[PDB]
């Protein structure tokens, strides 16, 4: 019997982004300006600070390393650390890097968000591992967060 | 609803030595568990965990365990893969307290293994995310590795 | 007995914003401190810190603060330097408790040292990645001043 | 206008016995290599310890031969503290001499830039100070060992 893994979609972080700044493989920084969080029991707004600090590998692959927060309706403040990778066929990666729209289903964009809260309700966010499956647009990054069971 | 696809790729069995503890360090007990060896098995994959490295753990006040293991394996065809395996182990307090034998299907024990190699046939190990589902026994940790698609 | 030589090289000054707190992780209190501008300054390296990134912190039960600031400046040459500044702030607990209420405490009487690491592709500031650096820092209400010293 | 100053004080030396290089290869950013830590000693005033027989330095050699170090190990003192060490830094120098070091050939440590930031974690009451200061290490690479002179940043 081959080993099995079960996961569960729980919620979606949409993060609004701004212009990129590049250091020169290549280090670049993309500011997080806002956004929202939506799922069963989760409703909150991404806070207007933080950035994704990225490395572009020589093969056009993107190491993502974002640190931000969100605040739920409850008053729970949740620190987000979202680490991962975006890859796929090279010509499609050059389109995104331009701002030109690409179908997210054709791209590989997977992350591991970690969460930190002291809020008693959202302690579960620290007791499980999560995998994100994301989508890149010019103005936003849509992350579908799945709970590893 | 958003969906996520994964697939079993291989199992890492890391043999572990004696626990060394640094004590309580403000934020959870720092403990270290030497890696002595082991095996890596899967489709077309056959290798040995090299005899060095450690798991560096933090135990939180609540018996939850943050894991951070850094070690390596070598496949039969000569690929050397550096492994950074970061995770959490959790469950009923009594069972966590139990080096007595416990059934793994009650413990939450999931990790994110991240791989580095130069071997042409394992490049895919750095181009995907992976999730581990692990089981702890007294002499070894058995880690089933699933590729996130 | 072994010796260590260092050289003061330049001063950072990251203008920080309102504090946002996430609370107890069981292992300390997590807080975030945006960085919205400010200046780097010294010999042959003048520049501006950029209005993004933040200080992400843990406050230990004993009230020591471990800092991890990730931010960037751009110099006159047009170099973009990415900075990661990891450090600690400690002292007798009374003085530390004044430092959040936003009270002027003389930086000499408080221990605030960091290790700032740099990344550039710019061929003129390549030396930033070839040495280790130590910040000796100081805490204010609106700003934070960072004396960068090169380890030789 | 007064040029800021930094004061340090030498506190102790860590001598780590190192094993054979395992190399994972080119990772697109440099070459990943791993060097097992076999033992060693810690010594200074009011600190005397033995480096425990486990751990490793996880390294990246950049294409200019700069080495990024990231060593994780532990020592135990004679009076019963266990201290976890995370030692992160760089080794650089003239390429010929870096290559000499790779071949296990003796080089004078003065011509090699070899500096790190050691970070300690311990529960032991007497060594609590190890997590209350920043430290800088000035080190030396030999064929069989690494010698880090640890300085407390004041």
């Amino acid at each position: 019997m081959t080993p099995t893994l079960e996961t569960k979609y729980v919620f979606t972080i949409t993060a609004r982004i701004g212009d990129v700044t590049s250091a020169g493989g290549v280090r670049r920084i993309i500011p997080i300006l806002g956004g929202e969080v939506k799922g069963e029991g989760i409703s909150g707004q991404v806070l207007p600070f933080g950035a994704d600090f990225q490395i572009i590998r020589p093969n056009e692959l993107i190491e993502l390393e974002a640190k931000y927060a969100f605040e739920t309706d409850d008053g729970a403040v949740v620190y987000v650390e979202n680490v991962g990778i975006r890859f796929g066929p090279v010509e499609l990666l050059r389109k995104l890097k331009r701002g030109e729209p690409v179908d997210p289903k054709v791209i590989y964009f997977r992350t591991r968000p970690r969460f930190e809260t002291g809020h008693p309700n959202y302690q579960w966010l620290m007791q499980y591992l999560f995998v994100g499956s994301a989508a890149r647009h010019a103005d936003r990054v849509v992350i579908d967060v799945h709970q590893v069971l």
